[PDB]
């Protein structure tokens, strides 16, 4: 089997990305934002405390002929960002671009925190980093790719998303026609629950190419580009009048530049970020002062290749015994 379904920017920013997906019999489609950095199918549902829910579609296993209470399991998680969410489970069909998983478990919450009601646009996520870190208890759970995988043609899925436009997902195979070139294979380390894995350096605008190893992880969930102080510090040196902000929480920059693009290394590939995609825009409406794509993950304990990077590429998540990533150019 295979699956595809089209993945679309929440917003001008490309802030996040949002798939539709169908739960329950019949089909309750809901736009979830899929995330290879985290393990759980959470969503929005009949059970949400009232108050925390403003405009997402909810999820009502009591209209789905196919849930059932998996009884006994409750969740609850935390981001990188700080926000939250909690609840119960339900096991149910979930399909995604025609790939259908049955008795997939589907994380109602009760509890969300505030970021999450405050985007009308997100009804719950889609894990699709290791299995390890799901936090159902006392049973974990499979994340959809894992329970889709020994039905698939292949067992991979791709990452191909689009700046400030649409992209895919794909579940079981490899659209040769969606990259130029190559694609490129790294190894990924599973020991922490994510496609970590170690690019092999990277260059600023026209720069030469600096060799070095940095470890990080290849999140979809996450928006920015988050590396090692000493590389940020030597991107936005080439930019006049930026400069790292303590009051906004990053490196920002006159809204008059043009950014610089950046390369970073898999193996001996190389993945060119253009100076656009690296444009946040204003901090508050107005503002001349614009944010920064590219931010320290000093303060985080690991790096990150959100979908600023990842939208520079197609993005092969190898989910084989041995898993592997893969990168293309496009």
């Amino acid at each position: 089997s295979t699956g595809s379904a089209t993945t679309t920017p929440i917003d001008s920013l490309d802030d996040a990305y949002i798939t539709p997906v169908q739960i329950g019999t019949p089909a309750q489609t809901l736009n979830l934002d899929f995330d290879t950095g985290s393990s759980d199918l959470w969503v929005f549902s009949s059970e949400t405390t009232a108050s925390e829910v403003d405009g997402q579609t909810i999820y009502t296993p009591s209209k789905s002929t196919t849930a059932k209470l998996l009884s006994g399991a409750t969740w609850s998680i935390s981001y990188g960002d700080g926000s939250s969410s909690s609840g119960d489970v339900y096991t149910d069909t979930v399909s995604v671009g025609g790939l259908t998983v049955t008795g997939q478990a589907v994380e109602s919450a009760k509890k969300v925190s505030s970021s999450f009601t405050e985007d009308s646009t997100i009804d719950g996520l889609l894990g699709l980093a290791f299995s390890t870190l799901n936090t159902v208890s006392p049973t974990q759970q499979k994340t959809f790719f894992d329970n889709a995988k020994a039905s698939l043609d292949s067992p991979v899925f791709t990452a191909d998303l689009g700046y400030h436009a649409p992209g895919t997902y794909n579940f079981g195979f490899i659209d040769t026609t969606a990259y130029t070139g190559s694609i490129t294979y790294t190894a990924v380390s599973t020991k922490q629950g994510f496609w970590e894995w170690t690019s092999t350096g990277y260059a600023v605008g026209s720069g030469t190419f600096k060799s070095t190893s940095i470890d990080g992880i290849a999140d979809t969930g996450t928006t920015l580009l988050y590396l090692p102080a000493t590389v940020v510090s030597a991107y936005w040196a080439q930019v006049s009048g930026a400069k790292s902000s303590s009051s906004v929480g990053g490196y920002v920059f006159p809204c008059s530049a043009t950014l610089p693009s950046f390369t970073f290394g898999v193996g001996s590939a190389r993945i060119v970020i253009p100076g656009d995609y690296i444009d946040f825009g204003p901090i508050s409406t107005g503002s001349s002062s614009c944010f920064g794509g590219i931010q320290s993950s000093a303060g985080i304990g690991i790096n990150i290749f959100g979908d600023v990077a990842l939208k520079a590429a197609f993005v092969v998540f190898n989910g084989a015994t041995t898993p592997t990533l893969g990168f293309a150019s496009k």
